[PDB]
C-alpha cells in the first residue's frame, strides 16, 4: 500500500494523452524510454514500410486486458481506427485505417509519412474491442496498464490493485489509493503519515516535513510569449484581428529575447524548480544543441533595438516611423503564478523602453486576442510534432496552435524532412534546423517567433521509504508522476 494526493479526479485512452492518469490502468503499444528511445510494452516487432505509407505491427503471443480477455489484433485495430472516429480528441488527420492481418499482426495505413507515428504508439492506449463503451452492469474499466480499478469514490479517492495480467514490470505496490484533497487537506494529511506521496507546487517554498523529502523531477512543460509575427489589417474566419504592428519586427522580439533574464525568473517566481528555456523543446534530443543566448542583456537588447530605427521618444519608449512600442501580453486569468510571471515580463522590459500592457481573461477571451497580442502560453510534448503545431504555416490559426501566424517556406522544408526520416534519430537533424539552419529559422537567431522563457520542474513529498525511480521528463498534465510508476520501490 501506498496511498497519494497528486491532483484530482478520466482515464478514458479515447480521450487522448494529454494527461498522464490514463496510464494507471492503461497502456500503450510502446514505451519511451528515459534516453528517447522506446521500448516495446506489447509488440514483437514493429516497421514502417520504405514508402512510410504503411506500419506493421506484431502483438506479443501473450498479452491479455486486465480482466484476463485477449488482447488481440482486432483490439489494436478497433482502437485505432475508433480514436480516429470523426469527432475525435485525438490527433489522426494522417492515419487512415488499421487492418487486422491475422490475430497477431495489424497493418496500419497513413496518407503520407510521419516519423512522429511512433510517439502514436507510444501514446495511444490499447482499449478492448469487445468491452470498450459497452456499458455493461458490473464491469469496471478494463486495459492493459499495470493496476486495475477496485474502487472509485467521487471526489473522495480511487483505490486500485495490481494488475496481474500486466505485460510489463511489477513494481512493489500491490495496492494504491489515489486521494483527491485540496492542498492544506494533503499537507495535513502528509504531516498525519497517512499519505506517502504529495505533488506540491512548483512556485511553493516548501519547508521539512516530517519523515519525507523532495524529489524535484524534470519535465517538459515549459512558459513562452508567442508573437505576432505579421502586421495589423487582417482578420479570421471568426471575425478576430491578426498582426501586431510593433511586435511584427524582428528587432523587437529578439531584443525582447535577450532582454529577459530566464534564471531569475526561475529563482523568484519558481522558487529555482525551473531551468531556463531558449526553445520550446528544451532538454530534448531534437532540440539545437546552439539554440541558447546570454540573456538578461540589457545592452545588448539596445543595441539590437537602435540599429533596426528603435529610438527613445520623449515618453520614454522605443519608437520607429511613429510607431510607439506599446504592447499588451495577454495571459489567462486565475493563476497567481502567471500573473507574477507576466508583471515580471513587464517589469524587465521598461528599462529597454518597450512598454507592456497586461491583460487577463477567460479561454474564450484570450482566444480573440491572441493572434493580435503576444500571449503566455505553457506548452512541452515529448514528441517532436509539437515544433510542427507551433511553427508549419499549415497550423497558422489552427485552435492554440501556431496563434502569431508564423510562416518561413525553409522551416516548412525542414519539418517535411523530418516527418519524411525513416526513424525519429534520423529526424533529428532536421528538426533542429527548425531553429536554425545556417541561414533562416523559427529561432532566436532567426525569425524569434517566440520568447521562450522557462522549463518548469515538477516538485513531489515522497516518504523516506519510497522511491519515484526514474522515467523521461514529465508530460505537462495531470498525474504526469505516473511515467515512472513501473519503477517504484
Amino acid at each position: 500500500t501506498l496511498q497519494l494526493a497528486i491532483g484530482d479526479e478520466g482515464f478514458d485512452p479515447m480521450l487522448g494523452w494529454s494527461h498522464g492518469s490514463y496510464l494507471l490502468l492503461h497502456s500503450p503499444l510502446l514505451k519511451q524510454n528515459e534516453d528517447f528511445s522506446w521500448d516495446s510494452l506489447l509488440l514483437s516487432q514493429y516497421q514502417p514500410s520504405d514508402d512510410g505509407k504503411t506500419w506493421l505491427l506484431t502483438l506479443k503471443p501473450d498479452l491479455k486486458f486486465s480482466d484476463g480477455s485477449p488482447l488481440t489484433a482486432k483490439d489494436v485495430a478497433f482502437t485505432y481506427n475508433n480514436a480516429a472516429a470523426s469527432g475525435g480528441k485525438v490527433d489522426m488527420g494522417n492515419f487512415l485505417s488499421a487492418e487486422v492481418i491475422d490475430p497477431l499482426n495489424v497493418r496500419i495505413h497513413l496518407k503520407a509519412p510521419q516519423s512522429t507515428f511512433v510517439n502514436v504508439l507510444g501514446s495511444l492506449g490499447i482499449v478492448s474491442a469487445d468491452k470498450y463503451n459497452a456499458k455493461t452492469y458490473a464491469q469496471k474499466p478494463i486495459g492493459a496498464g499495470p493496476y486495475r480499478l477496485v474502487s472509485f469514490q467521487p471526489g473522495q479517492q480511487m483505490i486500485v490493485e495490481a494488475n496481474p495480467y500486466y505485460a510489463g514490470n511489477k513494481n512493489d505496490f500491490d495496492k494504491l489509493i489515489f486521494v483527491f484533497l485540496d492542498e492544506d487537506s494533503a499537507f495535513a494529511a502528509a504531516q498525519s503519515g497517512q499519505l506517502g506521496v504529495v505533488r506540491i507546487p512548483p512556485s511553493m517554498a516548501v519547508g521539512s516535513v516530517n519523515n519525507m523529502k523532495l524529489w524535484v523531477r524534470p519535465s517538459v512543460e515549459n512558459r513562452g510569449i508567442v508573437f505576432p509575427t505579421t502586421p495589423a489589417g487582417k482578420k479570421d474566419a471568426h471575425g478576430y484581428p491578426i498582426g501586431n504592428d510593433v511586435t511584427a519586427d524582428v528587432a523587437i522580439r529578439r531584443a525582447i529575447n535577450y532582454a529577459i533574464n530566464r534564471q531569475l525568473l526561475a529563482d523568484q517566481i519558481m522558487e529555482g524548480h525551473a531551468i531556463p528555456a531558449y526553445t520550446g523543446v528544451q532538454g530534448l534530443p531534437w532540440n539545437n544543441p546552439d539554440s541558447a543566448i546570454k540573456d538578461g542583456d540589457i545592452d545588448k537588447a539596445k543595441q539590437i533595438l537602435e540599429q533596426a530605427g528603435w529610438q527613445l521618444n520623449s515618453q520614454g519608449t522605443r519608437e520607429k516611423n511613429g510607431l510607439p512600442a506599446k504592447i499588451t501580453l495577454w495571459y489567462t486569468s486565475g493563476d497567481t503564478t502567471r500573473r507574477d510571471l507576466a508583471q515580471a515580463l513587464r517589469s524587465m522590459l521598461k528599462p529597454i523602453g518597450i512598454d507592456v500592457d497586461l491583460k487577463s481573461g477567460s479561454w474564450e477571451t484570450v482566444e480573440r486576442n491572441m493572434h493580435a497580442n503576444p500571449t503566455l502560453f505553457g506548452w512541452g510534448s515529448l514528441d517532436p510534432m509539437e515544433l510542427y503545431h507551433h511553427y508549419s504555416s499549415n497550423a497558422a490559426g489552427v485552435e492554440y496552435y501556431n496563434p502569431g501566424y508564423y510562416k518561413n517556406p525553409m522551416v516548412d522544408k525542414h519539418l517535411q524532412q523530418a516527418l519524411d526520416a525513416p526513424t525519429w534519430q534520423q529526424a533529428v537533424p532536421f528538426w533542429q534546423q527548425v531553429d536554425w539552419d545556417g541561414t533562416t529559422g523559427a529561432g532566436i537567431r532567426g525569425d524569434a517567433a517566440w520568447a521562450w522563457l522557462l522549463n518548469i520542474q515538477h516538485t513531489y513529498l515522497a516518504n523516506n521509504c519510497v522511491d519515484l525511480g526514474k522515467g523521461t521528463p514529465e508530460i505537462h498534465g495531470s498525474w504526469s508522476l505516473l511515467n515512472s510508476i513501473d519503477s517504484w520501490k
